[PDB]
């Protein structure tokens, strides 16, 4: 069971840019790990988002280590993994890794997949699920695969709407 806030974009049509990368795996992986994320609530909703190497985007995503300027300061390798703030001006929607951790994208301990697809959640407006096969349940799983649950797809269509098209 999910559990909603408040904010959320009132634009279908978002941006978003890439900061930095991990020097952990290919600069290819990261931007692909990152674009199958957005994928997933794009495949539900009457979303879409739009990679831009520079200009305003709606959300920025940075891999950050320690205290990096934004008053929640990261624990180093373990523990808090990322974080990002709900839909909003500023750091609104932005998304932040925590760079002491490694950054994988298999079954190895922290598949960047996994953990931006949680976290971009977050940056649109969803809240955390009860629900421990959800997608937005508090604490990071990898059956292997990665695709929103019924407690996903229905929190994020609640503020979004659903979509037309099927999918794939
Ligand atoms: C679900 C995950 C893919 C992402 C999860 N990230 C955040 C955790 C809260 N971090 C955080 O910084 O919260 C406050 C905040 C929120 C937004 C902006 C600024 C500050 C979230 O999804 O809400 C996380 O790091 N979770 C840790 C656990 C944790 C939770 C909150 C805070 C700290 C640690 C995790 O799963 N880590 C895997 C290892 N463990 C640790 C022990 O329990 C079993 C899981
Ligand atoms: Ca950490
Ligand atoms: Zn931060
Ligand atoms: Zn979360």
């Amino acid at each position: 069971v999910l559990t909603e806030g408040n904010p959320r974009w009132e634009q279908t049509h978002l941006r978003y840019r890439i900061e930095n990368y991990t020097p952990d795996l290919p600069r290819a992986d990261v931007d692909h790990a990152i674009e199958k994320a957005f994928q997933l609530w794009s495949d539900v909703t009457p979303l879409t988002f739009t990679k831009v190497s520079e200009g305003q985007a709606d959300i920025m995503i940075s891999f950050v280590r320690g205290d990096h300027r934004d008053n929640s300061p990261f624990d180093g390798p373990g523990g808090n993994l990322a974080h990002a703030f709900d839909p909003g001006p500023g750091i609104g929607g932005d998304a932040h890794f925590d760079e002491d951790e490694r950054w994988t994208n298999n079954f190895r301990e922290y598949n960047l997949h996994r953990v931006a697809a949680h976290e971009l959640g977050h940056s649109l407006g969803l809240s955390h699920s009860t629900d421990i096969g959800a997608l937005m349940y508090p604490s990071y799983t990898f059956s292997g695969d990665v695709q929103l649950a019924q407690d996903d797809i229905d929190g994020i269509q609640a503020i979004y709407g659903r979509s037309q098209n099927p999918v794939q």
